[PDB]
């Protein structure tokens, strides 16, 4: 017997057009969140060329149309040159991110007066999100305090950075936070059989210490999101490996597998993978949008998910029971028991819909 | 015609007793100072043992005594391990101190997680000061607003961290700073001349902007404190060359020449130099002390000062106008004309002086 869930989403995915199309497209990378239960992704701008400006994001949001599976919406990535520049067209995007650690030349932000100037200029109503590792975290959030506004960090991984967040919840500061399935369920002990380049991942892999204070303090965590991220088996096993782990197919496997064994509930899921991504980024309901799940199906995780065309997964060898049978969405079959049945293009931009855009002051 | 300035504050001195008494020891960086113009110096804590426990600061203390030939106040170091431990003897110290960035095994902390420890566990009215560079500024600035209370930051050397102290200060943070004359007066456009070596500093030096913008931002500044860091040549100029750069003989010529060009008032200085000091870290005043500038005398920094064992200087060839002629500390002339005439142990702990306690509730 199956269990209906809401049509999930995910706030973080890598979908690398343009640009990156080897990696995964946006028809390649929506299947693999209808194969994961996902209906609706959050795309990062991270793509070449980086979506930093209007041009960008208009062909950007083209290619998602042409492209695009499920439904999305598309962020804006802050740089070095568009702070104060993208009013005309901040309403139209997921939100806007802030890459506060490595990052390439495009995205890298040089001095927290230019985070400042990013938390002054952008609308004070729309989302901003943050790759913010360790002392970034406090950091960030010292920003978000002297312009009194919201910020919403992406991947915590740590638990120095779990009872920061809470910490900051206590007080009754505006913040929000996101954990990726790697960060809940490997750790420094499976890096032995990743090796190096595969392993290779930002946030990286924490201890066991970090990953259990994750699941003692699942209270502080709002969402779950995949931080899909793909890159090839090629790149991650050459001699300069990228970081990330592919995670679309794999997400709701692991957590319904850990919903079976107790170790949260289904509404816990629900919250993260349903209402709070909606309630934080101001995403509209899908009509006619449901998930069937089988929760008895035992499997092993293969070598590879069959849609992500990273071709490999971190999780290999896992095993997880859960699996998902039956995807609709907006009233049609996208998904069945392996197959995806809705083609590249059904997908549309939920900001365009009129119960998409964020509410404003006039 | 001299002019009478009062007994100057250094609240950033390394004097490296114990341990490392080859760079420097009490005696000879006390000579510094008086010939400087400072009359009382705060001792940071990163010594051979690191000052970290009781146990260490009793011995720093004896040393101190019998040693400085100045007035001075020992800081305690924050580490890993003591944070609630150092209750009792917390009021004897200048302040705690917190190294954020680099540091050594011993003052090394891993997570934001302890900074905040020792926040909420040191005594609330007593000093903290920070070793915070860059984004490490705001993230402590957080953690400051977290336990509600103030934080000092260490030798501000960036556009970047000047412009984020002002943004606090115009929020009514309760965060003050200093800044380093080698933040002042030398910049990227001195590491040709200086070298590799002999350049390592921490903070780094900055661009001819990062210069440009202390100085314009000269009304968030203060204090000046000399971060006064002696290592030997052979060491700047070995393998593997340790940061630091000593100062404590030529932060005031520097500053006496900035004076006489109109750069900053000498009411600038002494706000900076003195008042500030003591209102800060609640020094007492040192009665019958005071020091004697001529403001007109030219000379070229040598490749030496006199006093400091460091036995060499990062401002070596620099023009100034002014020099210290004559020191009086507590009814004793300390200093004449190149000539230190209190012995070493003249100098007392300030902080067992009635007066310099730190007032607290009961
Ligand atoms: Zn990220
Ligand atoms: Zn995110
Ligand atoms: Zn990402
Ligand atoms: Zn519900
Ligand atoms: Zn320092
Ligand atoms: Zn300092
Ligand atoms: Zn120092
Ligand atoms: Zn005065």
């Amino acid at each position: 017997k199956l269990v209906r869930l809401p049509g999930l989403i995910d706030v973080h995915v890598h979908l690398r057009e343009p640009g990156g199309t080897h990696k995964e497209d946006f028809a390649s990378g929506t299947a693999a969140a209808l194969a994961g239960g996902i209906t609706m992704v959050c795309a990062m701008p991270n793509t070449r060329p980086p979506i930093i400006d209007a041009p960008a994001l208009a062909l950007a949001q083209k290619l998602a149309e042409a492209g695009a599976r499920c439904d999305f919406a598309l962020f804006l990535g802050a740089s070095s040159e568009n702070a104060g520049t993208l009013g005309t067209v901040a309403g139209s995007a997921a939100g806007l991110k802030l890459y506060l650690n490595e990052t390439f030349s495009e995205l890298r932000l040089d001095s927290v007066v230019q985070w400042m100037e990013h938390f002054e200029t952008w609308p004070s109503h729309l989302p901003i999100v943050a790759h913010a590792e360790q002392q970034t975290v406090a950091a960030v959030l010292m920003v978000a305090q002297l312009t009194q506004r919201s910020v919403h960090i992406c991947h915590v991984a740590r638990k120095e950075e779990i009872l920061l967040i809470k910490a900051a919840k206590a007080r009754g500061l505006p913040v929000t936070c996101e954990v990726a399935p790697h960060h809940l369920f490997l750790s420094h002990d499976d890096l032995e059989r990743l090796g190096p380049g595969k392993g290779e991942v930002r946030p990286e892999l924490g201890s066991r210490q970090d990953v259990e204070a994750l699941w003692e303090n699942m209270a502080v965590i709002d969402c779950f999101a995949s931080d899909h991220a793909p890159h090839t088996l090629e790149e991650k096993c050459g001699s300069r490996p990228p970081p990330g782990f592919p995670g679309l197919e794999t997400m709701l496997p692991l957590l319904l597998t850990a919903v079976s064994e107790g170790r949260l509930s289904l509404d816990d899921l629900l919250q993260r993978l349903h209402h709070n991504p909606r309630r934080i980024f101001h995403l509209p309901p899908q009509e006619d949008t449901y998930v069937e799940v089988d929760l008895e199906h035992e499997w092993t995780i293969p070598s590879h998910m069959p849609f992500s065309k990273a071709h490999w997964t971190p999780f290999e060898g896992q095993k997880v029971k859960g699996t998902v049978r039956r995807v609709v969405l907006r009233g049609e079959v996208a998904y069945i028991d392996g197959q995806v049945l809705v083609p590249p293009g059904y997908g549309q931009d939920v900001r365009k819909w009129p119960q998409g855009a964020v509410p404003q002051l006039p």
